[PDB]
């Protein structure tokens, strides 16, 4: 039984072929009680659920070592030059120390939830952490891809991009697409669609983050 | 010249008389360039500005050592019982580590900005940090009270309540959202501080004082 779900989103300099680097990271830590007490979804469509009162949130912009592709910069609204002029620092040991302290405030066991995590966010995060001297702060942490989760939840009762799912469930467009915090809030909203069912799915398919292979070396 | 403004709000178990303890804390770190490149406020009323794209955010719920007053739990929507059952940790050394590493990512010098901060947020934070073995992570950090800031700005602008909501409604003709939540109040404060960013930064540089000179509320 996971006690904490940590909704995660990364934005980066480009697509996996590009050997991308992280430009923004958001973590939203929600205790399982706070999630499973999100009210049922009635109506077609139901209203967009309200986030739980009690949450822990960390959102950071990160200077990459290489430029964002024009396309990445258009959709994320971020660029290496603007990140550097505002003094953003690299993905370095102090950041790992920060994440470690943030994670240690969460009850265990703890599971990251990210949309397309299995093929982007998690392997990329593994790569950024591998470059550090610091031992990984995520080794004891679990992770799941919300795509597989929502596929299993919908067929228990067609695109699976974040926006497609949110639109299909609430008949509205998400807000603040491809911003780390905005995407995390959209994912939380989707996961509050059937919190108990999702939580049971997570408990069954969560896997240790230490088993995730890096995106590149 | 302050290079980073860190908008800060604390919620707690009650008023200073009751020797309160922190229950929620939000920091919103904004580089000075992101603030002064906010679109110039025009129109009457102007729209509530968008937050700058580039920000660092940290919001945390904290288990207090004492229960909240009836009123405090009502306005904040928090209670010691609910924070505990959701596993929230107390104001401890690990939190001080988190704060230290967060501040270290911001360009220096860095200034805290909190509404009524001189009479509540800053002295209470100093009291919480003083209970810890850890040397204060705020020793090299500055702080200002946005009440003084907004008063000074409106006195120069125009040769009356200064509560957060009264200012926000006067500037924008709408009520704030999510009052007495840590992140909600920080977002409200940022919006009123984006009213006149250049003049605000000028006032902050003139009046930023070391957090080390802040007297603890109690203890
Ligand atoms: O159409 C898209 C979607 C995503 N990405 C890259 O993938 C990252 C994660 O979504 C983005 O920040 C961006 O770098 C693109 O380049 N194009
Ligand atoms: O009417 C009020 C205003 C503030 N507070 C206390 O002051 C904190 C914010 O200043 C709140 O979280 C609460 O603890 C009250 O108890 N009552
Ligand atoms: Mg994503
Ligand atoms: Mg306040």
């Amino acid at each position: 039984h996971m006690q904490t779900l940590i909704f995660l989103d990364l934005e980066a300099t480009g697509l996996p072929s590009s050997r991308p680097e992280v430009t923004e990271l958001c973590l939203l830590a929600v205790h399982r009680r706070a999630l499973e007490n999100t009210s049922i979804s009635q109506g077609h469509p139901p209203p967009v659920p309200r986030p739980p009162r009690v949450v822990d949130k960390l959102s950071l912009c990160i200077a990459p070592g290489k430029a964002c592709s024009p396309g990445a910069s258009e959709i994320t609204g971020l660029s290496k030059a603007e990140l550097e002029v505002q003094g953003r620092q690299r993905f370095d040991d102090n950041l790992a120390i920060l994440l470690r302290a943030f994670l240690q405030r969460q009850p265990q066991p703890c599971c990251l939830v990210a949309h397309n995590g299995d093929r982007y966010d998690f392997p990329l995060l593994q790569t950024e952490l591998a470059r550090l001297s610091t031992p990984s702060p995520l080794d004891g942490t679990f992770c799941v891809d919300s795509i597989a989760a929502l596929k299993a939840l919908e067929q228990a009762s067609k695109s699976y991009s974040l926006g497609s799912i949110y639109t299909r469930l609430y008949w509205q467009a998400p807000t603040d697409s491809h911003t780390a915090e905005g995407d995390v809030l959209t994912l939380l909203s989707i996961c509050q669609w059937k919190p108990q069912a999702l939580l049971q799915w997570v408990d069954e398919h969560a896997r240790p983050f230490s088993t995730v292979k890096p995106m590149y070396g």
